[PDB]
């Protein structure tokens, strides 16, 4: 499941924590890592003095002054014209999301990212310097696409045109946290992730929740060592430093070495968040080590929000459409169900189609003492044996693609039985809709879920893995399971 | 009710269309003027040949050449860097809204914004020439403002410091399609609309459906004089030019008289759509004629789709921890209503508060063949005529803040029943809440929506009007009625 908070994470590797493995991966306190990445620098001064306390060893690089020299001092005293600015943008007890950035001239022109967490303030320094139109027109263009799929393509055709990235994708997530890409953007030869499915494990559950409150995150040369802060621990607390808000965060070991198998030399990808809740990202590959300029990234932040927005909008019209016809049907049915006095042959009416409504292929109905059926249906003995594991299931409404994962006895109905959709009315009497086993093949991005736990570090393999699930039949459309609901109601106060 | 189609539109003026007054302007034809603002340029032309077919009077003052001359030329030779772009960015049957935007250099930078709608393309031409880093701080300030409120003040502070105008607004619609400004930035000295409700009519219903597809539409000038089409009519079809794409579009007459009575000399406003709705405005003032520069332009519309997020966000915020009270009491309730062999001794318990639940004065419980009450009711006689007005009514959930406007012979009964919020479980027992009547006064801006229909013309009046209105109680929370409806299904199924 998605919607979940994360596991208690360990100590970090500098505090006497444990080593990260596939086992644990789950609990690595990538929040933390005590270091950053070396195309920046980063300072951590105190929220109301404004003395600077931590700083990157990296740091004499950008700002042309020693790490010792620069600790102790303050930030009225270093940044006098973005001092009050930097405390005016970021009042105390504001979400530690809430960033400030200007540009400052010094000895090649310097972008400050400045944000705030508890009694802390975090300073990043970027080296910095797109199309004229491109964003309003990818705007307009993102509004203006006829559906979803339309809209991904859109998004990643224009990021690849703003960026030059050597790939570009829309990952959607799945509720079982596993995800999809289902657009992509890459130049000639390269290989495509298009159409592929992803374990959730390739994204731990920490990794998405930071991803739901800070909407980008990056790895700008996946064989560049971290830079770590000195002291690594923040002399307020003596105790870490949380770099969840920073860009210029120390991307996870373990991710590091995943990107390298994967080929990559440089990774970036913008969260697209709907509802509070981590829809999906936009991740970007370059074969070549890349610091995409602060500029250009902001514009892609624009992007998240536009795609953010315009996903709900999408996702809304394709339920609205297949919903309405749904509804229609739903009137149908309702309507002669209301004049109904032989509730059987009512619903076994050709005419209703009960079963062209839930796309089903087998239907079981049961009123009154006994139960008629409609297409293809398990035997007899199977259907009561189903009646009286229905007898046995506590909820209202049951539903499955897999029979064989809820009821192992009934594993073998999967030939007319291996999708259900049951719904009872006070379980003396019930409607079951069922759907036949399909040879279904889903394309894994070099392993299965149960692959993953295999291998001590990140796997290798990234290419089309097929697995051939069975017991397995078509996917039950959440609007046919409202719609079901719907029917719920309407017989339960009708009959 | 804001959630409707516009009234059929009278003919424009130049069609011999009627005078359009205060009894009509409803049916008038905004979105096709036949003019256009004389601070740009806009030319019609065939969608598959470019040929210009229609040409606004003042063309020759951007383009430097006569009406005359470019009619009958391609887009092709007038334009051949753009037209492959201009039909690339614009495919045949793409939405009317869809906009590609360019800049062109002549004798001068002319920005160049084109779309498409049927088999006609329309381009603008304005002249062209902002803050560093204002768009993304404002973005982040917008995504942690704590609440609708706090929200509505960074973006107008936001828009204000950007562009410069002399008051700006957020103005909120209500479902009743009036609209209230709930935050505001202004010059000293100058007249504050904040905190008052303007009539639905200020607003017409054409126009807010326009303004939920195009998204952004001004005035530069109220004193000035719109530039005509030549010729007028699309020689396609002998017909009307849809100009609701066009921002150059000449403003209604109407609108225009009433900007100039309200002492404002350029208008502009960007929509907040939500869930394809219009829920509000970002609308814009200024004293003085004011042509504000594409690019700016651009980023109020970036600023529209970011707040059309983020209130989405906030909004269900507010509802959330509101509904989580709530839900809580309902558990409560439920709880103690499962045991119940009393339903009137469960339900009139001081423990369970079923006043404090919808923070009414007042409740009926009917049960068995009786009925009892708790806190501030009206007398037995009233409280069975009330019972029996229940009995006439055909819905399951009767709600109202003012019980004068559903039942008359009820109008009396205001002192302790004003509000009211009534379930029946299958109108034989039933939940009574009632709210007594209150002082309220609604700050009107100028008018109610009963002074809007005596004036031939827009009102010269904009000052606070008081209106004291009786007979009314403190307005059911949405949030209330979910639950009065969640009671009506527990109830239902206990008892
Ligand atoms: C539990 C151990 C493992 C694990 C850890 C891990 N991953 C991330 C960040 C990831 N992982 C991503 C996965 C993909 N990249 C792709 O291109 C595709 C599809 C083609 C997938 C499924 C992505 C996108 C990110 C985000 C960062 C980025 O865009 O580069 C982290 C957190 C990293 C950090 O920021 O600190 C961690 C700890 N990954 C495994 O595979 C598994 C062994
Ligand atoms: C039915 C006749 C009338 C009517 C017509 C009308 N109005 C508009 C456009 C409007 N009206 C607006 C009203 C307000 N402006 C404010 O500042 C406030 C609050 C302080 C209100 C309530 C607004 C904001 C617009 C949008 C345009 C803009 O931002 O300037 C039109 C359409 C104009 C067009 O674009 O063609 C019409 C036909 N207004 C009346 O008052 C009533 C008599």
């Amino acid at each position: 499941s998605m919607s979940r908070d994360p596991l208690p994470f360990f100590p970090p590797l500098y505090l006497g924590g444990p080593e990260i493995t596939t086992e644990n991966c789950e609990r690595e306190p990538i929040h933390i890592p005590g270091s950053i990445q070396p195309h920046g620098a980063l300072l951590t001064a105190d929220g109301h003095s404004g003395e600077v306390l931590q700083m990157s060893l990296n740091a004499a690089t950008f700002l042309g002054q020693e790490p010792t020299v620069l600790r102790g001092q303050t930030l009225a005293a270093l940044l006098p014209e973005q001092w009050p600015a930097l405390q005016a943008a970021l009042p105390p007890g504001c979400p530690d999301a809430l960033q400030y950035r200007a540009t400052l001239d010094w000895p090649g022109h310097l972008s400050l990212t400045v944000h705030r967490v508890g009694e802390l303030l975090i300073l990043e320094f970027e080296p910095t310097e797109t199309g004229p139109h491109a964003l309003r027109n990818a705007m307009f263009a993102l509004e203006s696409a006829p559906n979803l799929r339309a809209l991904a393509e859109v998004a990643t055709q224009t990021v690849r045109e703003l960026t030059g990235f050597d790939r570009v994708m829309l990952y959607k997530f799945a509720p079982d946290a596993t995800g999809e890409v289902i657009a992509e953007a890459r130049r000639e030869g390269l290989h495509a992730f298009l159409g592929h499915r992803f374990p959730a494990s390739d994204i731990p559950a920490q990794a998405r929740a930071l991803y739901t409150r800070h909407l980008l995150r990056l790895t700008a040369d996946t064989r560049a060592a971290a830079v770590p802060l000195d002291p690594v621990l923040n002399p307020q607390t003596n105790a870490p430093t949380p770099l969840g808000g920073a860009v210029l965060r120390a991307t996870s070991p373990m991710h590091m070495q995943y990107l390298r198998n994967m080929g990559v030399g440089s990774s970036l990808s913008v969260s697209v968040v709907v509802g509070g809740q981590l829809w999906g990202l936009i991740a970007c590959h370059h074969q070549t080590p890349y610091v995409l300029p602060p500029d250009l990234r902001t514009t892609l932040e624009y992007l998240g929000r536009l795609l953010s927005l315009q996903v709900q909008v999408k996702e809304a019209a394709d339920v609205a459409a297949f919903r309405q016809s749904l509804r229609e049907h739903h009137a149908r049915v309702a309507l002669a169900a209301a004049h109904s006095l032989s509730p059987h042959d009512t619903l076994s009416d050709p005419a209703l189609d009960l079963l062209g409504l839930m796309r089903a292929g087998g239907l079981i109905l049961r009123f009154e003492g006994r139960w008629q059926t409609l297409g293809e249906v398990p035997p007899a003995p199977a259907v009561d044996a189903l009646l009286a594991w229905l007898e046995t299931q506590p909820g209202a409404l049951v539903q499955t693609d897999a029979l064989g994962q809820l009821w192992p006895a009934g594993a073998d109905l999967a030939p007319s039985a291996a999708g259900l959709l049951a719904i009872s009315v006070g379980w003396s009497e019930c409607l079951v809709w069922l759907r036949p086993e399909l040879r279904l093949e889903v394309a894994w991005g070099g392993a299965t879920p149960d692959q993953a736990k295999d291998d001590l570090g990140p796997r290798h393999s990234f290419d089309t893995y097929l697995e051939e699930k069975r017991g397995y039949a078509e996917p039950w459309h959440p609007g046919e399971i409202e719609e079901a609901q719907d029917l719920r109601d309407t017989l339960t106060g009708a009959l």
